[PDB]
């Protein structure tokens, strides 16, 4: 628990303008590094056990400010910004199958180590394409995993979350290490499709949706079976029936000696003029019943 001193950083946006839970991107003067600091009402000591956690996956933690009223935690900050702005801007039609594959197994391992091999058993609960950054080369890292236990204060808007939220978590119901998985298949099909889950509906429209009806994000008709299938595993409505993380991992292994996959996928990733209407239908159809 490495304690940093607010005057050893240098802000580079005012850290003043923003909530609980916002992150504000800082030079660290005293070891020339540049640092994320997130803004926390107040900081337990018992925060301690995950300072030691450490991942290639995971945002790496550097130190605590702990000068009332200043609070925060110190991470490494990812050069190239969060998975979220990345899928939803025009650079993404830069992706190809191979990075896909890279990018779904970099959140799988970061998951896997979370929930299997770190010292204390990590369950996210807020995973999401906002909550996942890119290092300067490609690497992705899993921020916030400590928000659900530490600073709940952080997290919380939910109805922006809804979109990413397994049913058990929407109902505060029992909750097992899957809920992640339920929200990670989210982000493969925010990278699949390059669009915003149930874009323009209210989150309590989504929310009732996902848990009474099973309703499930619309999967292209020209999706590769094998994305798909996993997609259908990760949303599974009983928790148990979804893969863990080293299965998931297995599963793209798998995925990645198919010879036949990287046509097929490509094809469908570049083919998004032809499919990008199915989903806009199901937008339409979900907004027109809510009316
Ligand atoms: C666009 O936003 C970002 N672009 N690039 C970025 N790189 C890093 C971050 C961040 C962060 C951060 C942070 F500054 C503090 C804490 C956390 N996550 S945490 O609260 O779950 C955490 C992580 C590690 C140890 C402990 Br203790 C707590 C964080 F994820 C955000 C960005």
């Amino acid at each position: 628990f490495v304690q940093i001193k607010f005057d050893d950083l240098q802000f580079f946006e005012n850290c003043g303008g923003g909530s609980f839970g916002s992150v504000y991107r800082a030079k660290w003067i005293s070891q020339d590094k540049e640092v994320a600091v997130k803004k926390l009402l107040k900081i337990e000591k018992e925060a301690e056990i995950l300072s030691v956690l450490s991942h290639r996956n995971i945002i790496q933690f550097y130190g605590v400010i702990l000068e009332p009223p200043n609070y925060g935690i110190v991470t490494e900050y990812a050069s190239l910004g969060s998975l979220y702005d990345y899928i939803n801007s025009n650079r993404s039609e830069e992706m190809d199958m191979d990075h896909i594959m890279t990018w779904a197994t970099d959140v799988a391992k970061g998951m896997h180590y979370l929930h299997m091999e770190a010292p204390v058993k990590v369950i996210h609960r807020d995973l999401k394409s906002r909550n996942v950054v890119i290092a300067a080369d490609g690497v992705l890292k899993i921020c916030d995993f400590g928000a659900s236990r530490f600073h709940n204060h952080t997290t919380h808007s939910l109805v922006g979350t809804f979109p990413w939220m397994a049913p058990e978590v929407i109902q505060s119901l029992p909750v097992s290490e899957t809920c992640d998985t339920y929200s990670y298949g989210v982000v493969l099909w925010e990278m699949l499709t390059r669009e915003v889950p149930f874009k323009g509906l209210e989150g309590l429209q989504v929310a009732w949706l996902v848990v009474e009806k099973n309703e499930r994000l619309t999967i292209p008709s020209s999706c590769p079976r094998s994305f798909a299938e996993l997609l259908h595993q990760c949303w599974e409505a009983d928790a148990k029936k979804r893969p863990s993380f080293k299965q998931i991992i297995s599963i793209l292994e798998s995925m990645s000696n198919d010879t036949s996959l990287p046509d097929k996928c490509n094809s469908f990733l570049h083919n998004k003029a032809e499919w990008r209407c199915e989903i806009e239908a199901t937008l339409e159809r979900l907004k027109k019943l809510e009316r």
